[PDB]
Parts: structure tokens; C-alpha cells; sequence
């Protein structure tokens, strides 16, 4: 029951706490891959949460320097500046897998940027943001969840990450609005004649529903194209990745069934998640 085990179990704790869908899915991987996913998760979570620690970029620059120490000196003992437990585990993972460190740097730049948030002019900017926050995560995970990483593998993984993020945005419209974030593009908002503030005030309508469903068709189409290439991923990871996706896809029906409410976070019941997994296991 070693010190390293304790490091991973802490990372596990962070993921079960914060990520109900992805926890449920990725914990079903073999031990060595699921532990690698916990570690990558906890690093990404620290990066995403780092600003509201003091109020400024301090903890974030520490995280980055810790990651750069590992990249540069993967086998030396580091006195980590941010979170020792998470960084020891990432270092362990890096000694065994070809981590794309530039994908973590991309994620971190995206977090820096989001301080001076400004709304996206076009869907092209929005999709670029999706890459920064979530495509990158797919990239980091690639060597973990596939046997032989090629460009096709990274591509599928990126596309998956980016559509899960688009689903995320689609679940959290109202919550995001309260935090003075709107993610739909000004182009697409103007086109559908939608003022998010107005809809947060007055309830949904046919305009907002149409704009919401525009982006949903994009996420679902991207989901289907990923599923068609599921076989880039190792045989053990295939069903797990399919479940993670299906669960997050189900969030879209949850939004619908709640009439596109901007005043709560909808969710897929645990008992539903198990149903989807049952469904997926028959196939496999
Ligand atoms: C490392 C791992 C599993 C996740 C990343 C953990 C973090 C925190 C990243 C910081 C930026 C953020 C917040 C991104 C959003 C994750 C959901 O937020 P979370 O808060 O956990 O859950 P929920 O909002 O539902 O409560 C997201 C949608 C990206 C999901 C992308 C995946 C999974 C790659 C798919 C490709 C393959 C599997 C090849
Ligand atoms: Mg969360
Ligand atoms: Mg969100």
C-alpha cells in the first residue's frame, strides 16, 4: 500500500468528486490505464481551477513549471511547487507513456486567456476554444487509450474531446451566463435572433431552441463520426470510451426533457449510466 498508490488514490478522489460521468466510465478500465487517466484528470482539474485559488495566475504558473520540470527531467526528483500528490503521479505516468506536453501547455494558455474573456465572433473561434480546453485532453489521453498512436488516432481523440466540450457548453448555458460567460458565437446568436440575457429572464422560445439544437446536431454528428472510428483505440478502452461518450450524449436528452432550462444543471442518473453500459456490452 505504497506512497505512489496513495498519490493515485488522491487523483482518483478528485475525479470521482468532480466528474460523475467520466469517473463512472473510466474507472472500468484496466488498473494501469485507469490510474493513468486519474492522474491526467487531476492535473487538468487543477489547471482549470487554479485561478480562483488566490485570484491570480500564481498557482497556474506553478502547475506549468511543475509540468515543464517533468517534461525536461522525467527521471529526477522534483520538489513540486503546486500539488505534490498529482505531480508525482503524472511523473510516474510520463516515465511509461509518450505524453504530449504541448497539449497541456495549450490547455493552460486557454485558461490564461479566459481571464480576459471575450465572446466568440464566429463558430470558428468557438471551435478553437473547444480544441484548447478539450481537444487537448483527447490528445494527452491518446497514448493511454490506444496501442499504436497515429495521426488518425489523435484526430479521433481530439474530435471526441471537442464534442464532449460542446455538450458541456450546451448543458451549462444558464450557469455560464451567471458567470458572465456566453459561448454561443455572436454570428450564430445574431442569426437566430437570441439574447441569452433575455432568455435567462423570460424562459425559452423557438429561437433559442433552434439555436441550441443547431449546436446539438453538430455535437451528435461529431459523436457518430467518432463511434465509426472507435477502433483506433485499444480493445479494452473501446467499450469504456463508447460509454463515456454515450453518457455525455444522453445529457442532451436530459436538457430537452427539462425544457432547455437555464436555471439548473441537468444530469444522467447513475442508474441510467449502468443501463447504457449494459446496452454497450451486448454489442461487444
Ligand atoms: C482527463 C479527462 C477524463 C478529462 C479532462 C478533465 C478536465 C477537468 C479538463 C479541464 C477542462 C475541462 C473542464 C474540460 C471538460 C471535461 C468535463 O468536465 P468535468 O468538470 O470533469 O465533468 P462534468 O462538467 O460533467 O462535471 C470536458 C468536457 C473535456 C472532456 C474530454 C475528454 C474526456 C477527452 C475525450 C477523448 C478521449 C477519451 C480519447
Ligand atoms: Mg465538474
Ligand atoms: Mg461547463
Amino acid at each position: 500500500m505504497t506512497m505512489m498508490d496513495m498519490n493515485f488514490k488522491y487523483c482518483h478522489k478528485i475525479m470521482k468528486k468532480h466528474s460523475k460521468s467520466f469517473s463512472y466510465a473510466f474507472d472500468l478500465l484496466p488498473e494501469d490505464q485507469r490510474k493513468a487517466v486519474w492522474a491526467i484528470y487531476a492535473v487538468c482539474r487543477k489547471i482549470d481551477d487554479s485561478i480562483d485559488v488566490y485570484g491570480d495566475i500564481q498557482f497556474l504558473n506553478q502547475i506549468k513549471e511543475d509540468i515543464q520540470s517533468i517534461e525536461k527531467y522525467p527521471y529526477e526528483y522534483h520538489h513540486f511547487q503546486s500539488d505534490r500528490r498529482i505531480m508525482m503521479a503524472l511523473q510516474h505516468v510520463a516515465q511509461h507513456k509518450n505524453i504530449a506536453f504541448q497539449s497541456f501547455y495549450n490547455l493552460i494558455d486557454t485558461v490564461y486567456k479566459d481571464q480576459h474573456f471575450t465572446m466568440f465572433e464566429t463558430d470558428a473561434e468557438l471551435f478553437g476554444y473547444c480544441y484548447g480546453v478539450a481537444g487537448t485532453v483527447g490528445e494527452v489521453l491518446t497514448p493511454i487509450l490506444s496501442d499504436h498512436e497515429t495521426h488518425q488516432t489523435y484526430d479521433v481523440a481530439r474530435r471526441l474531446g471537442e464534442s464532449l466540450q460542446l455538450i458541456n457548453i450546451l448543458r451549462d448555458v444558464g450557469e455560464d451566463f451567471e458567470n458572465e460567460r456566453i459561448y454561443f458565437s455572436k454570428q450564430r446568436l445574431k442569426q437566430y435572433e437570441v439574447d441569452i440575457a433575455e432568455v435567462y429572464q423570460n424562459g425559452v422560445n423557438n429561437h433559442y431552441i433552434d439555436l441550441w439544437e443547431y449546436y446539438a446536431a453538430i455535437a451528435e454528428k461529431d459523436f457518430r463520426d467518432v463511434m465509426d472510428q472507435i477502433k483506433v483505440f485499444s480493445i479494452e478502452a473501446q467499450p469504456i470510451i463508447e460509454l463515456a461518450a454515450r453518457i455525455y450524449i444522453e445529457i442532451l436528452d436530459e436538457v430537452r426533457q427539462a425544457n432547455y432550462t437555464l436555471h439548473e444543471r441537468v444530469f444522467v442518473e447513475k442508474r441510467k449510466k449502468a443501463k447504457l453500459f449494459h446496452e454497450i456490452n451486448s454489442k461487444y
